[PDB]
């Protein structure tokens, strides 16, 4: 009856996104898909109770099962330490997860025909990638700061003057990048393309950091010929090319939030972690706690699930799951395009002072409209 | 009858901006203000004829007279060397001027009510100020180290940057003198007090604990010793914020702050070089010479070039001159010219770039905008009326 979805790592989160995450599972996922679900509770109280061990176990499960879908989580600050009486200022779960997995983060805004964009010409989305270290120190007083390279065979020594501090002190730092990290960025970028069926654009300073940025340009061109369209451009020339076009390209960059998605793509081409690019929407959660009506956009959170499920389906050659993930993305866009949307989107169209209650749906009404539309779409498909 | 404006250093430039610059002087400045004008011709042919000596003399004149107003200039590349048969690839005049003066460049987009922004909440502008490196290819395995050798002969300090054990890559060294950080802090505090807005410094001091920590410590020290009382008197403040926390607050805010960063139509983008002394200022448009429009102008074709950024170079320069000289009539004139410029656009009279921001470039009709000369004439008519009404 229901689709056999296979192995998925799910991470529960905090505040308004936690409410939305449960609604998505109950209304959009669980009525259609059965999963061998590896669920980790990354809610702040559980991270505190387990001394953050839950976060490390979730990252290891993503590494083992290749598919991670994560709800937004609170990153503690002093105010959060007091609010929850935390044992310590726990590090960001996203930072912990990224450190364990590695990879490149790709960000993509979901586009709807009736929702204004930065450039009206944008019909197809733009997927921006950045690869995801330094030795800094105080220069106590006058003297030379030099950076040297000694090849391991001892045949040469190259010394570069960083600066001769003559009047006083300051600060200095040394930075590096290994060819393997640049290679991993290139792979993830060509493999983000091919999967999406779009062209790739690499942008660098190149005119300023000629040797550092030149190596990225050279490694990308080399990998494009040996193992794989693709084109390089300067930052200034690139933003101009983005001001034109219908969009629909991957932009590897070396240097409403409710519609912003994020995907971590590991160099292996096997592991993916998807999530909303926004936070826990604390202000809406405070309204919910006071009995006030909320209108929180679930699109970014739904697309974490669809990107995760589409990846799972690709790994397992599961056609029914691949169809479901795509159908849920289309239903989400189509619902908004038919005029049914949350307040943030009504405000993008009308301007916040001109938004009336009849222009939007509350959190629960929007989720119910998506559920009704999804039921219809899948019934007609079979 | 005309305002006695005093001592101003003016730098003439190239292509479309050179045409606009002359129109501004003839229609907006010279009918109202008399200046002891120190004019330098930084047009590309004159920089070539003088072996760039004109650029160095202009920078020394700004140092001496404290007020510089500069027109956009061509920075030569190989194509420009061929076009003008240049003796050499002269360095950017902006780079030469900045090296002689020092100081921090503050950028600000001019806001009009009927012109769409990035964040609709931004009612007040955001003024962003920014603060060299030695990079190289690491051809294969080996050690990259960064060393500090005291000038007094005490023990050399060696830090390992990375030991490349397989394959190559790239490495770089970067630095900052305490004096450059102190200058950045002073120019930033001077900017915020002049504008009457709060100041934020953003760094990644949690990652670059020593490097960015020094910026955070020097700004806080200079604030506590020399500017905290003055900031309180104007009900404004200074705060350090991490870059991640800073971008999030910038979207939430209605604008109206100075942002010192440790790291829309170009026709509306202004730039001001603020020297740490609080006395010297160099103002200019943040855009270039608008070569594409200049090519149309050379062919006798109608152009619609936005002069706002160029007008604001003159108004920022004149407002600073007026502040230094306690010249109330000049202070009023500079403010009136800024207001006339914004008000003209807000009344529906604008160049094509702005009509395109409203309607979208494919939907712009000739009746939606004014050409370069029509727009300058409308500003001249509005300026005359405003100053008459002012008494
Ligand atoms: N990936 C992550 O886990 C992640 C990322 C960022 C922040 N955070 C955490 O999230 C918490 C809250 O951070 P924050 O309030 O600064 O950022 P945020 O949750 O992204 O929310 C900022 C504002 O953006 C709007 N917004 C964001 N997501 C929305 C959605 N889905 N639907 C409708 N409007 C939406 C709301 O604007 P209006 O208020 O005008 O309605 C909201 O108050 C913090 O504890 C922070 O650590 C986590
Ligand atoms: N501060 C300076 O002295 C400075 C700064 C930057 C560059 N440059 C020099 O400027 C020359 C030309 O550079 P560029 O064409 O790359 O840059 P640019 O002059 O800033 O012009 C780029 C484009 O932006 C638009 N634009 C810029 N200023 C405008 C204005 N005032 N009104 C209307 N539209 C405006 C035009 O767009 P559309 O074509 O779409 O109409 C123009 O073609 C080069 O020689 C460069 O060295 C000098």
């Amino acid at each position: 009856k229901k689709i056999s979805g296979g192995s998925v790592v799910e991470m529960q989160g905090d505040e308004m996104t936690r409410i939305i995450w449960e609604l998505i599972k109950e209304k959009l996922i669980f009525p259609y898909v059965e999963l061998d679900l590896h669920s980790y509770d990354l809610g702040i109280e559980n991270r505190d109770a387990t001394n953050d061990q839950v976060t490390k176990d979730a990252a290891e499960a993503i590494k083992k099962h290749n598919v991670g879908v994560k709800c937004a989580t609170i990153t503690p600050d002093e105010k959060r330490v007091e609010e929850f009486k935390l044992k310590q200022m726990w590090k960001s779960p996203n930072g912990t997860i990224r450190n364990i997995l590695g990879g490149t983060v790709f960000r993509e805004a979901i586009i709807c025909k009736n929702i204004p964009r930065l450039v009206s010409g944008w019909v197809k989305p733009i997927i921006i990638g950045h690869h995801a270290r330094a030795t800094d120190f105080v220069v106590p007083g006058p003297g030379k700061v030099e950076i040297t390279y000694t090849p391991s065979d001892g045949t040469q020594k190259v010394t570069y003057l960083v600066h001769n501090f003559e009047e006083g002190g300051g600060v200095a730092m040394g930075m590096y990048n290994q060819d393997k990290s640049i290679e991993d960025f290139a792979h993830s970028s060509f493999q983000m393309a091919l999967s999406k069926g779009w062209p790739l654009y690499l942008s660098t300073k190149n005119t300023i950091l000629k040797k550092y940025d030149g190596r990225f340009k050279d490694i990308f061109q080399e990998i494009y010929d040996k193992q794989y369209w693709y084109e390089h451009r300067l930052i200034d020339d690139m933003v101009a090319q983005a001001m034109k076009s219908e969009g629909g390209f991957i932009w590897a960059c070396k240097n409403s939030l409710g519609m912003m998605t994020s995907v971590l793509v590991c160099p292996d081409g096997k592991t993916v972690e998807a999530e909303a690019a926004h936070g826990t929407v604390t202000r809406h959660y405070r309204m919910y706690q006071k009995g006030q009506e909320t209108s929180t956009n679930p699109i970014a959170s739904i697309f974490a699930w669809t990107r995760g499920l589409a990846h799972r389906a690709k790994l397992d050659n599961n056609k029914e799951l691949a169809f479901f993930a795509n159908a849920l993305e289309e239903v989400s866009i189509e619902t908004i395009e038919a005029g049914f949307m949350t307040k943030d989107l009504a405000a993008c169209i009308k301007g916040l002072p001109n938004v009336q209650r009849s222009d939007y749906l509350n959190t629960f009404e929007f989720m119910d409209k998506l559920g009704e539309n999804l039921k219809i779409k899948l019934a007609q498909a079979k």
